[PDB]
């Protein structure tokens, strides 16, 4: 059974998921308080634990390190290869190693500004903005969308959409075809699984490789992070 | 010098006040980040550090124990000392286990209902109130509390005094005596050096012998926990 000093730390609202290897001699347990990941470690007397945050010689927080990659790295994987195998547009380099995924609506000025924040990054190289495209928020949201990706060069045609401020003037299909409406659908019920029905909704991935969302136009910090800077 | 991983805690915002002795073949670091209080723990490999807490067998918070007696326990040792050689009324048994005191003014509504709140504990012999009396609410409140100091009982007279919810006649003398004026002013002095000028404003000991405070009437919780229950 666990270790007295252990059982002593869960009683104080902790439950444990696993135990994995720490240094000096040391057992370690990975749980939660609440929605909180924790480290425990069994002292090497075991007659003890301690409930805390290891850090290593170089400075790093091992048990944060830990902690994001075995309970919230694995959060939004499959998330992020949804929107990956998704009909995304292209804005940016196709080597660029920053990849910025946007859930945006043709007649969203927030979409826009943020789309031109996003210049700096895109334009050295840095950053690739892939926008799924949604028709959500005004009547004729689906058939504007859907006339940018029914042109010839759909990325470009968003690139140069977002840029006007949405005055960009577009060749109206006489309907939205089968396949335009299919994306459609589909980045629709992907946003609403991501949870945030507000556009722009933007999704990138941390230092520490875990899923991250922001709704809105960003602020600077959150501008700069979000383009990795 | 300091370990490496001790030095990039330190980094985390965190001023090391000294070393102790910790089980395991560890070393321990209490320091302080803003105003909490905080222990390392230097792993046996000593290449790694835990900031947290310590558990024993028994399930004691240990860090919670060193820090409270080490950074808080030493804070209000000489105030409790200041006002157990202070001019105080005893309500109570002389043996009574828990010690409370209690800065109050005759015109304090409060003072009387804290005063009626305690009954329960203060008749049953587990609690005394010591009451240190200022004269700082109204134009009256140092003759009436002189007035009190200057009768045959005066800890019996204070008591009659809250029990009428401050009704009870006095016999009113002349003027202040000198050594009354001095108690009073004293008592007023050291009630400004704990810093809070409100009647009540009541001092206890917790648990672990830290000096606590309450000022005004304590609700349900904070009334059982200054009555030791």
């Amino acid at each position: 059974e666990l270790p007295a000093p252990v059982k002593a730390i869960e009683k104080q609202g902790i439950t444990i998921i696993k135990t994995f290897d720490a240094p000096g001699g040391m057992k370690g347990y990975l749980g939660k308080y609440q929605d909180m990941g924790v480290t425990i470690y069994l002292t090497p007397d075991g007659k003890h634990a301690i409930s805390g945050y290891m850090y290593n010689e170089k400075g790093e927080n091992l048990s944060n390190t830990l902690i994001e990659k075995e309970i919230y790295a694995p959060a939004g994987r499959e998330m992020w290869q949804r929107m990956e195998q998704s009909h995304w547009l292209l804005d940016g380099k196709k080597d660029a190693p920053v990849i910025v995924y946007v859930f945006a609506d043709p007649f969203c000025p927030y979409c826009e500004q943020f789309w031109q924040q996003a210049r700096p990054w895109v334009d050295s190289g840095k950053v690739q903005l892939r926008t799924l495209l949604v028709g959500v928020i005004k009547p004729e949201s689906p058939a504007t969308a859907a006339a940018i990706l029914a042109s010839k060069d759909p990325a470009k045609t968003w690139q140069q959409y977002e840029a006007s401020g949405g005055k960009l003037k577009l060749n109206v299909p006489a309907n939205v075809s089968t396949e335009q409406m299919k994306v459609l659908s589909d980045n629709e019920k992907l946003m609403d699984d991501l949870g945030a029905n507000v556009t722009p909704a933007i999704y990138y991935m941390s230092k520490e490789n875990t899923l991250q969302q922001a709704v809105g136009l960003p602020d600077q910090k959150t501008l700069n992070i979000i383009m990795g800077n």
